[PDB]
């Protein structure tokens, strides 16, 4: 047999266990894609890189830029071996959950230190062409918030507006403040290129994560207000979420702008053009969050406290795609295709030959569920489990007897829940899914402990880290790619 047959890895960079609060894309990163390799595996994905803040959250998803990089993923090592800090300035923390409110402040320290001792210009010169659409706007925007300490709504009605003149002037009186923020997005890019070079050469792609909406606080709004729907102060009209399901009782309020898709249409669609291209840099495949609101999304009224007062609004998912399709001809694009889904959503991403995604953690509610793997197509990517999901061992924990016996039933057999986790990897590897992903913390056993996100609640939320030697599961899941035809 000679198929497309590939397994990869979801895990986020921050769940890397790096020795300095938080994982980073120095030597442990280096390390996964060494492990990936030697067990056979192909892909790995990674949540959006975006940055990160308390606020939010810390979610991926709700960053001030959809297009730049977080600062704490950088490795600060690597400061060191340019002699931009020195060897008492590293800190090392015992390997545990990610510190975010101690990295935010540590590795800002360190790159403020980094940037004075500081010196080829140049080559942040090049670095800002090649970004110039969307990183002059993204430090400027960082520069006038460190300066007034204020979102970007309640600046001066000039800046807040984009006048002309008023972002010359003060771009060269914050000129200093601008260039710290080009350097810290440099840093992390060239650190991103190194390690997708690595990755690259030994075979394997990285599925990155393309959030549908950007954050009502974010340089895309500023920049780009007509593409959302505001009114004349620029304030949200409508606002972003889902409608009541019989899983949540009232939806969820996202609070992100809704897009206004005939201003899109309007400028043939440039804006999200810029958005894949830009990612492409970064990432082989792009799966696409909340894809169904390509097709249609839920619009409520700004103000409201819940979702339950709002309706579906058709989007042009058929133009937009047949453009992206002719301008990124070999297809990266991966949908997120689980919840709110109807006919029309399937036949869009189908008609686009885009995969879908399927969970094997949801197969066992419905005895002819689409994601039982005997029901998985070869055009989808095929999950054990996500991050938005409590890992398979956890999940079982807390698994209703009925849904237990429809399991049992399909493996043929009774299993230990120790055992869950080895069980359902085969069948998502068993099946003609062309790309099967195991969740890290599955491959680990671990249980509801190790969940990164919980939907619904705002905090706590994306702190999981690796907190012990993965390798040791190498011949394990390296025997098992090969049985079932996905090692390389």
């Amino acid at each position: 047999g000679s198929h497309m047959r590939l397994a990869g890895i979801l895990l986020h960079v921050t769940s890397l266990p790096s020795p300095y609060g938080i994982g980073d894309l120095g030597k442990e990163a280096y390390r996964f894609l060494d492990f990936l390799k030697e067990c056979g595996f192909s892909l790995w994905q990674v949540l959006p890189l975006n940055p990160t803040s308390l606020e939010a959250g810390n979610s991926p998803y709700s960053s001030n830029s959809l297009f730049a990089g977080n600062y704490v993923l950088i490795d600060p090592e690597e400061l060191l071996e340019e002699d931009l800090i020195k060897e008492r300035d590293l800190k090392r923390f015992p390997l545990g959950e990610a510190l975010y409110e101690v990295v935010y402040e540590y590795k800002k320290e360190l790159l403020e230190k980094a940037f004075k001792n500081f010196r080829r210009f140049e080559l942040l010169e090049d670095f800002l062409k090649e970004h110039s659409y969307w990183l002059r706007d993204y430090a400027l925007y960082m520069a006038i918030k460190e300066e007034e300490g204020k979102e970007w709504y309640e600046w001066d009605e000039e800046l807040k507006r984009r006048e002309k003149e008023a972002l010359k002037r003060v771009l060269n009186k914050l000129k200093g403040r601008f260039y710290f923020h080009v350097f810290v997005q440099f840093v992390f890019f060239k650190q991103w290129e190194k390690l997708r070079r690595y990755a690259r050469e030994r075979g394997i792609s990285i599925v990155g994560d393309l959030p549908m909406y950007p954050s009502y606080s974010s340089a895309d709004v500023w920049t780009n207000p007509e593409l959302f729907k505001l009114d004349g102060d620029l304030k949200p009209l409508f606002v972003a979420g889902v409608p009541p399901d019989f899983f949540s009782k009232t939806g969820q309020l996202w609070g992100n702008p809704v897009y206004n898709w005939e201003e899109h249409e309007k400028e043939g669609f440039r804006w999200w053009i810029r958005r894949v291209l830009h990612n492409l840099k970064l990432f082989d495949f792009l799966r696409l969050d909340h894809f169904r609101g390509f097709e249609a999304y839920w619009e409520v009224p700004y103000g409201e406290e819940t979702a339950v007062n709002g309706r579906w609004v058709k989007a042009p998912g058929k133009t937009l795609f047949k453009k992206l399709l002719s301008y990124f001809p070999k297809n990266p694009f991966i949908a997120e295709d689980l919840g709110f889904i109807t006919d029309e959503v399937r036949y869009l991403r189908e008609t686009f030959k885009i995969p879908g995604s399927r969970v094997i953690e949801f197969a066992f509610y419905d005895k002819e569920s689409e994601h039982l793997p005997h029901n998985v197509e070869e055009n989808n990517v095929y999950y054990t489990s996500t991050h938005d999901l409590p890992p398979i061992r956890g999940w079982f924990e807390n698994l209703g007897e009925e849904s237990r016996k429809r399991l049992f039933e399909y493996l043929g057999r009774e299993i230990k829940e120790e055992k869950v986790n080895e069980e359902l990897i085969r069948l998502v590897l068993i099946s003609r899914a062309k790309f099967a992903i195991i969740q890290m913390q599955d491959l680990l056993n671990l249980g509801n402990e190790a969940r990164m996100n919980y939907p619904g609640r705002p905090f706590g939320n994306w702190r999981w880290r690796i907190k012990e030697d993965y390798t040791q599961k190498k011949e394990f899941i390296k025997k098992l790619l090969g049985i079932y035809g996905r090692e390389v």
